[PDB]
């Protein structure tokens, strides 16, 4: 679990969006596993606006922050699960690292801020849903 809090927005994995989130929807994209909901209180996360391919992610299943090299956002095939049928997920970045289902929501960060959140994994890999292209997150 985990979320990004920037301005009056809460960014979470779409598959983990609570009942309170859909009743306050701003934007969602199933093909990106992302959902953004409005918040009453202002958040303090800064979104990165860069093309960094190295960063640090939080892994809840190990209670540890790991440094990683990650690929550029891409259209990647993601195996069927209890949340989605087998499909291509867009704006996905992969890294060699540990992850388990309960790890989605963990933040990936570089020297410029929040890059994205854990969204996929398996086989000694971890996938992150990129948020750096969502320029509107900086304004309202
Ligand atoms: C850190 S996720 C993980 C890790 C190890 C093994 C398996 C998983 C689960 C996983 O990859 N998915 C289930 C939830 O929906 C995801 C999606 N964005 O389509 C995909
Ligand atoms: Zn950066």
């Amino acid at each position: 679990s985990g979320a990004i809090y920037v301005g009056n927005y809460r960014v979470v994995n779409r598959h983990l969006a609570t009942h309170n989130d859909w009743a306050n929807l701003v934007w969602e994209d199933s093909s990106r596993d992302l959902l953004v909901s409005s918040t009453t209180a202002q958040g303090c996360d800064t979104i990165a606006r860069c093309d960094c391919q190295t960063g640090v992610y939080y892994c809840s299943s190990r209670r540890k922050h790991y440094p990683v090299s990650f690929s550029k956002p891409s259209l990647i095939f993601v195996e069927a699960s209890e949340y989605y049928p087998a499909r291509y997920q867009s704006h996905l970045m992969l890294a060699v690292g540990h992850s388990e289902p309960g790890d989605c929501g963990g933040i990936l960060r570089c020297q410029h801020g929040v890059v994205g959140i854990v969204s996929t994994g398996g086989n000694g890999l971890v996938g992150f849903a990129d948020v750096r292209d969502l320029l509107w997150l900086d304004e309202e």
